[PDB]
């Protein structure tokens, strides 16, 4: 068939808060389709505990690929409105007017995101992934699809 994910959302309005239909357990991928728009500085995807903005929503995730100078991936967590220490990849895979698939795999200790096919990024965990049941996309992108593998 044509389906190999579940729970698939087309093409959403941008920005998106959807509800993750089932739990984060070790080896569940969260797979996302898109391109970059020519005007994009960043944008972001973040996996948070509801959906709240009073406090705002725990971001377990903050995985934002960034486009000024030679680009980066910005990836941090938001607790408690306040955001921790951020962590930077160099090696970012993404660019102004191309497309993208990232993969999300969530593992016991820390997520695995892989771009167009290839390993870029580790992000240890700082809050527990049960505790996350929300996607939001936010910034300039643009959605093609989103989709989930759980195990
Ligand atoms: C200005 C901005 O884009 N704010 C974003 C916010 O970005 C921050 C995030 O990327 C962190 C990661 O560490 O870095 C912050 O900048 C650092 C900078 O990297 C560092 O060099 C410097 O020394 O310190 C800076 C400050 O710490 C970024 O500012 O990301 C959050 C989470 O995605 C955005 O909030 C979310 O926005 C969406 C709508 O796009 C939605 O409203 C969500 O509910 C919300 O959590 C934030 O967006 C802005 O602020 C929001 C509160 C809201 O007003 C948005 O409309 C607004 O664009
Ligand atoms: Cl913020
Ligand atoms: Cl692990
Ligand atoms: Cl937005």
């Amino acid at each position: 068939s044509l389906n190999n994910l579940q729970n698939i959302i087309y093409n959403p309005v941008i920005p998106f808060v959807g509800t993750i239909p089932d739990q984060l357990d070790p080896g569940t991928l969260i797979v996302i389709r898109g391109h970059v728009p020519s005007d994009a500085d960043r944008f972001q995807v973040d996996l948070q505990n509801g959906s709240s903005v009073k406090p705002r929503a725990d971001v377990a995730f903050h995985f934002n690929p960034r486009f000024k100078r030679a680009g980066c991936i910005v990836c941090n967590t938001l607790i408690n409105e306040k955001w921790g220490r951020e962590e930077i990849t160099y090696d970012t895979p993404f660019k102004r007017e191309k497309s993208f698939e990232i993969v999300i795999m969530v593992l016991k200790d820390k997520f695995q995101v892989a771009v167009n096919g290839k390993h870029t990024l580790l992000y240890g965990h700082r809050i527990g992934p049960e505790k996350i049941d929300t996607l939001g996309i936010y910034g300039k992108v643009n959605i093609h699809s989103i989709g989930f593998s759980f195990s």
